[PDB]
């Protein structure tokens, strides 16, 4: 729950293809970048891409979390 992150938007880069929309989520084809509510999903983010907005278990995406070398590095 790394919220003390970049808070609100946090950016993520996705990998292959996030294709999980049913409603109106994002969809993040090869390797988007993401901003989304960051870790506040705890594993998991929610966020808009292309101003596509969505959110996803980070399943194909993985990046961020609160940087400054904190990314999960020093805590």
């Amino acid at each position: 729950t790394n919220k003390r992150g970049e808070r609100r938007r946090r950016r993520c880069q996705v990998a292959f293809s996030y294709l999980p929309q049913n409603d109106d989520e994002l969809e993040l084809k090869v390797g988007d970048i993401i901003e989304v509510v960051g870790e506040v999903e705890e594993g998991w983010w929610e966020g808009v891409l292309n101003g596509k907005t969505g959110m996803f278990p980070s399943n194909f995406i993985k990046e961020l979390s609160g940087e400054s070398d904190e990314l999960g590095i020093s805590q």
